[PDB]
Order: C-alpha cells, then sequence, then structure tokens
C-alpha cells in the first residue's frame, strides 16, 4: 500500500521569477489528490507550508534572498520529516528548487541511507561561491554534500543546514545545461550523471538499469527523487522558468517514474518548478501542469500497459 | 510480388464520433491508389462496402449498436474472405475498429493459422461485460479470442461469429490506455504486448525482433496487421476520436511497417480510426491521412533507404 | 586546441530556391563566432567568398546553372586547401550542398587520406544522367567518388573536378529520401549507410559506435563532416529547401557531433541548406538558424554535460 503525505510548498525565492509559487494551487485543482485516490494511494493533504514574508533580506555577496529560502527549506525540513515518521511517502508540490535543501534534509532526518535521483536539466549544484546568477535554486546540492563542506561559507538563514548525503548517494538524469564550477565539481567528487548525452547513447532503458543499480546494488534503502519540470523537454513542459531544448521525452519522463516505483522504493518526492505564470499560452500552462501531474501518478502505481486490483473480472 | 485488394469500410457505429465514416474517402483522395500502384504493386479496388442503415437497433444492457456494428463486420467479413481467395493482401480502410472483428474473421476463413499484430493505443478487448463505454470499437479482440468463449454473452447481430484467433497468435504494440478489466485479461490468458513502457526500455528495433519471433519463430504463417491510427502519438495523427499522449513516433510507425513487409508475409491489413471530422484545423487533418497514407505504402514495400527496379541504372 | 577557419559560401545556383545563400548572414548574425571563441576555440574568419556572376549559363542536358555551380565549387576547394594548410579546421557556412563538390575536393588536396560523414536527408549522389530533378545540390558526391569515373559526363564547369573520395571512405546517416538510380548506386557500390531506418533499429549510439569504427578502424584519418540541415526533422530545422518527415532529432543531431569532437579527428566541416527565405515564420527561422549553431558548437567541443577550463574552480 502506498500512503501519500501531500506538502504543498508555494515558494520562489530561489529564483528571479514569480508565478512558480503558484504550483501547488494549479496542481491541486488539476484534481491531483482525486486522481491519487483513484489509485490505490491512501493520501493526506498536510496542507500547504505558510512561508511567513522576510522584508529584509539583502543579498550575501550575490546570493539573493539567502533568509527567505533559508527559512522556506528550514520549515519545509520540517514537515517533510513530520510526514516521514507518520510512516508516508513525502509529496512535495513547488515552488522552486532551492526547497530541495529543505526535502532532502527533512527526510534525511528519519531515511539518513537514503539515495538521490535527480531529474533536471540543470545539476543545481552551484555553491554561493561558483554560481555567477546568485539564484539559490541552483545551489540547492552544494549545501547537501558533505564533500562539499568547507566550500559552503556561512550564509544567512541556512545555519541550520548539515550536509546528509555523499557524492556517491546521487545520480543525475536529464542534463544539459550544466556551468563550468558545476561541470568541474561533477567531475571532481566522481558523480554519477546520465547527461542527455548518455541518455542518447544508451537509451532510458538502460539508463534507468544502471541508475537503480548504482544506488541499490550494495543494499536496498530508500529513494528521494527530485523531480524538477524542466529536466523534460520544453515541448511538454514549456511554463518552467528555465527551460532548455533536446529534453526528455514525455515517454522517457513515465517510464523513469515507472520504473522508481517498481522498486517500491519511493521514500520521497519533490514535483519542482512548475510556473503557471509562465505559460505563453493558456494550452501550454495545461499542457506543463497536465504532464506533472502524470509523471506524479507513475510514480505511485499508475502503468501504460495497464492497472487492475486484486479481484477476477471476468468472473 | 505483392498484390493488393482494397476494401473501403466506411462505419462508424463502434463508436460516438462520427465522421470517422470519411476515412476510405480521405485516403483514396491523398492518391492511395495512385501512390501505391507507383510502387512495385499490383492493385485491386474491390470498393466502398454500402453498409445499409438499420434504424431499428437498441442497445443491448449497454453497448451500443449491436446490430449495425455485427452486420457491418459479417459483410466485412464477406469481402475479405473473396480478397483472400483470389490471392491478394486485403487492405481495409477505415472505419472503426470494431471492423476488426470482421476483417480477422473473414481472414481466418481462408488463413486460419494467421498471426495478428495489433498496433494501437488500447487493447480493444473488453467484452461486452466489461466495457463501460459501450462502444464496440473497445471490444472486438474479445469476440475473436477462443479462449474468451463463454464470457461473450449472446450480442444481437453477432450470431455469425466464431472466435478465430487463440491468445497466443496476437501481440500488442502501443499500449498506454488499457482499462482495468482489459489488463486483467492480458495477464490471466498471457498475451504477449509492448505498451509503451517496453518500448521505451527496449527500443523499436528489438520490440519488431521479438514480435515476429514470438509469432513466427515455431513456423512462418499468414500476418495480420491491425494498425489503429491512435497507437500514433497525436502530433502525428490527431484526427482521431480516442488520442492519447506518449504515442509512437512516426519513425516507430514505419518502422513497424517496414520489418513487416520485410517478412514478405503480410496478409491482412487494417488501417483504421482516421476521423476527418475530428481534426482541429485542415492540417491537422492532412497530417493524419498523409501519415496514415505513410504508414500503408512502407506495408507493402516503400523502403526510407530507398527503392529501386531489377535494373542497371547508370548503364 | 582546436583552430577554426570560417569560409562563408553564399551560394545558391545548386538548387532553385534563393535565400540559402542569405545562410552565411544568418549564422554570423546569430553571434557563431563569438559563441564560437567563447568555447576553446581559436578563430579566424576567411570572410564570405565572392562568387561572381555568370550570366550565360544554360542547362547541360537537364544540369542546370552548370558553370555557376561548377565555378562557385572551384572557388570554394582553393580557399579551403587554403585553410587547411593553415593548419584550421576548415567551416564552411553554405550555401546549398553542391558546395561539397569544391569542400571536399579542397580538403582532400592536403589530406587525401580523409573519411566523409554525409548527415543529410538524401544521398545527394544522383549522376548528371541519373538526376531527374537537374538540381546540382543532388549530384556532389557522384563527381567525388573515384568509382563513378565514366559515368560522369563532361559537364561545363567541372573540367577542374577529380574524384578524390572511394566508395568505402563515406557514411551516410539520416537517409529518408532517397532516388532509384541513388539506391542502386548505394547497392552497387556497397556503400555504408544509415538511413532513418538503421537509426530506429539500432539507436543513434549504436550508428556512431559504427560509423566511426567503419572509417578508423583501420586508422586514423581526417574526418571531413558535411552537415546538411534537412537531416534533421523539419520541426527543428524548417528553413530548408528540401524538408522530409521523420528525421534525425535536435538530441541526436548534437550526439552525431559530440561524438565526432570527441575522436578529435575533426578536419573539415561543412553547414548546408539554411534557407532563412523559407521559413514560414520569422520563429520557424530562428529555430533553424539557432539549431544549426548548436550543431556547430558541438563540432568544435560544447558538451551537453558540461565544460570547464583546466582549473580548480573550488580552490
Ligand atoms: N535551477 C537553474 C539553475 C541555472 C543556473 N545554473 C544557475 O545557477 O542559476
Ligand atoms: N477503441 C477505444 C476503446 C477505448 C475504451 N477502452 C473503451 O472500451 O471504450
Ligand atoms: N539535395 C536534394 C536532392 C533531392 C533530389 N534527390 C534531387 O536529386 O534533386
Ligand atoms: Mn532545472
Ligand atoms: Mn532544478
Ligand atoms: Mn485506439
Ligand atoms: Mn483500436
Ligand atoms: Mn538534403
Ligand atoms: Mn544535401
Amino acid at each position: 500500500s502506498r500512503t501519500i503525505g501531500i506538502i504543498g510548498a508555494p515558494f520562489s525565492k530561489g529564483q528571479p521569477r514569480g508565478g512558480v509559487e503558484e504550483g501547488p494551487t494549479v496542481l491541486r485543482k488539476a484534481g491531483l489528490l482525486e486522481k491519487l485516490k483513484e489509485q490505490e494511494c491512501d493520501v493526506k493533504d498536510y496542507g500547504d507550508l505558510p512561508f511567513a514574508d522576510i522584508p529584509n533580506d539583502s543579498p550575501f555577496q550575490i546570493v539573493k534572498n539567502p533568509r527567505s529560502v533559508g527559512k522556506a527549506s528550514e520549515q519545509l525540513a520540517g514537515k517533510v520529516a513530520e510526514v516521514k515518521k507518520n510512516g508516508r511517502i513525502s509529496l512535495v508540490l513547488g515552488g522552486d528548487h532551492s526547497l530541495a535543501i529543505g526535502s532532502i534534509s527533512g527526510h534525511a532526518r528519519v531515511h539518513p541511507d537514503l539515495g538521490v535521483i535527480w531529474v533536471d536539466a540543470h545539476t543545481d549544484i552551484n555553491t554561493p561561491l561558483t554560481t555567477t546568477s546568485g539564484n539559490l535554486h541552483g545551489q540547492p546540492v552544494s549545501f547537501l554534500l558533505k564533500e562539499l563542506k568547507g566550500k559552503i561559507p556561512d550564509v544567512p538563514g541556512f545555519s541550520w543546514v548539515t550536509p546528509c548525503i555523499s557524492a556517491k548517494d546521487i545520480v543525475y538524469i536529464g542534463l544539459r545545461d550544466v556551468d563550468p564550477g558545476e561541470h568541474y565539481i561533477l567531475k571532481t567528487l566522481g558523480i554519477k550523471y546520465f547527461s542527455m548525452t548518455e541518455v542518447d547513447r544508451l537509451g532510458i532503458g538502460k539508463v534507468m538499469e544502471e541508475t537503480l543499480s548504482y544506488l541499490l546494488g550494495r543494499k536496498k534503502r530508500p529513494i528521494h527523487l527530485s523531480f524538477d519540470v524542466d529536466g523534460l523537454d520544453p515541448s511538454f513542459t514549456p511554463a518552467t522558468g528555465t527551460p532548455v531544448v533536446g529534453g526528455l521525452t514525455y515517454r522517457e519522463g513515465l517510464y523513469i517514474t515507472e520504473e522508481i516505483y517498481k522498486t517500491g522504493l519511493l521514500s520521497g518526492l519533490d514535483i519542482m518548478e512548475v510556473n503557471p505564470s509562465l505559460g505563453k499560452t493558456p494550452e501550454e500552462v495545461t499542457r506543463t501542469v497536465n504532464t506533472a501531474v502524470a509523471i506524479t501518478l507513475a510514480c505511485f502505481g499508475l502503468a501504460r500497459e495497464g492497472n487492475h486490483k486484486p479481484i477476477d473480472y471476468l468472473n
């Protein structure tokens, strides 16, 4: 039985564009809870986290909205740990990706042996010192890696953070826009990744076999899937802040999640970067939201080959 | 030499939406016969079957237009058997997919050892008792399977039907929207299928190798290809009644058919669900029809690598 | 260090449609040189070749603009040989594909052991006698093959030509519209090709492994990549004269070039058939040009997994 703990995280200060804080609203409105219940799901809604306003939040060097970002993640981390303690798969509806700091942090408090699969067009592994944009949704992973401890300065709002994952406990899928400093970190820490080049070369089937084998080979452990919707091609998820052409297909998106579901190890899930305000047309918004919902439903059992209850349908 | 027997089947009562009965007209108008003759083809047109009107046709339980559907298939079955007896590959231009009952039935009368490849987003294997829509284009296969005998009630208009295929003589390709009862039947009868998940995992190349090996491994026998245009993604065939996103690509569509042609065993072909009335724009109609024609031409020899006559072109 | 020699070739008389002679202008305007320099590139611009007008140029049989086409290639051949002699990878911005005669001819003068990879929806291997269109952009390869010597009549403007490649030194990728005579030549000379059917069957990964192994297996030698933008699907490069559906994806396009770059053997490059005048909308033009630029940048090092300088980014 797949029990879920819904957590709305209407937050946008990890990046410039507003509208992404509406992600939880549009997804819910799309009937996400209803459709989840329509499946074999036990759904508990923990509501939308109220991210109080932090008016005084000047940049730290070039890092923008550090206290707002830091606080939102700290709050989310607490909520996620609570859902896990209740024996439910945490489902965080974003919101920009900076929230991954809180989501993965809170998840690790309850399940320290977790492994992370990061589906994204970006690595979001810039440090406060390697970033050129200063946008925190491009730095979450750097705050989480134990190996990057010593390279992360004391940024206001993140004193509560304690790196909880090692370079070896995370796999990237979908990369196609990686910054120079980010690439350096990838190669230096020996991080496992399947950029779009590897997906083209091997096919999504082998990519997933290798990804799960890499993380679950030595032993089984909880899986945390942080899914940035811009990991998929803009033809499928156009309403997002940092779209990059040549992305994962709708089919590959569903394949990744169907395979993750089949492990029975999904422990935490993030659906990030859905920004309804960035849809060039009303249809682009629904296309984006519909795809995000589809990806979510696949994570919890919906299979393209079909699904049926433990009953005799012919009798 | 590939000799063809064209059979127009302007029928739509297996489903709600009208316009699909125009399929034969638009395909022909697209120059299908001319282009077929432009190849190495011997083409004989048997015309469009005149499906007399059956005004009195109330539902059987929830099954709609049973007598109309039953009669159209009975007529088509007779026509197809006639074309086969003339030593020609029957080419049925639909028309909704309920016609598969007649097409495969008539084909089996002449070639009982036939194997079926079903390209579709759906399994169309609901029984009159498992269907929720009552639309007969979602039940053709149930009427044809010998194993499902005993589960098919006496529906008005189908007393002439005699299941002619076993669960082991059919392979599905493209599935992505299968009903619960349908999935139950798939798993219970051990039916071979390659849903979109398997195509993503293995690639269309291995899918076809396995499909042909599965049906022709023990021995060679006539192949019946029932191609529902909604098997391909709506980006290629939008003018259809039951479109589902994440479908087979134009390329995969041509690959399936090129490979089937190469066997030299194509015996019967169905081109179904083309509905010109459902095109949101004039271009969507031509896009759909053009793709349907392309698929058809590939079934009869047109290869993307090129084609040339048994002559010395350089001399 | 990858040093490049830019050569603008604003020529269109190898085909009917004007506008393709604007290819060098739109690509440059797109910041191609700037972006190349933004990489690890040493860029030298040799300018746009001034293709003087040849008013008196009646057809040779049905072959159109023979003297204009012949002269433009003769000029380009000289320029390319000059760039190679300067130790730089020649980068020819077309212009229609008839220019390949000059580009590959001039390249071979300096590097006779070169191997050619031809990415295109067409084989462009018609002879002046097998062509039905008379358009010379559909015949460049026939003029270059040593084996086709004796089948090429004395066409005005090409007396300077001397076939420089053998059937075994070229590989085609992307074929989907090959003429009958062309197919005959393919099979008769035993030319290695991966039509769209082979790409579907094997996947672009194996296609490239086989392509490079085929050309570099016996020994390493300079590679000449003649890239016709219509090799990619029209959804990515619509502004081109002879588009054909079911082409290579944006991803496959980048994969081919990333793999070629990694060999360290790219010696000559052609970016052909970009026609800004054929864009049905301003967006179709930018989409086409943007993709052409992306393909070019990949040939010279830009990797989707990321790039970084030989420095310590964390310090
Ligand atoms: N989440 C997008 C991050 C984009 C860019 N690498 C940055 O650091 O801003
Ligand atoms: N041919 C489409 C059938 C769709 C649905 N499974 C049904 O039974 O109506
Ligand atoms: N470059 C396109 C060539 C198209 C056709 N095969 C021809 O010979 O004109
Ligand atoms: Mn991203
Ligand atoms: Mn992200
Ligand atoms: Mn269907
Ligand atoms: Mn169907
Ligand atoms: Mn071409
Ligand atoms: Mn060409």
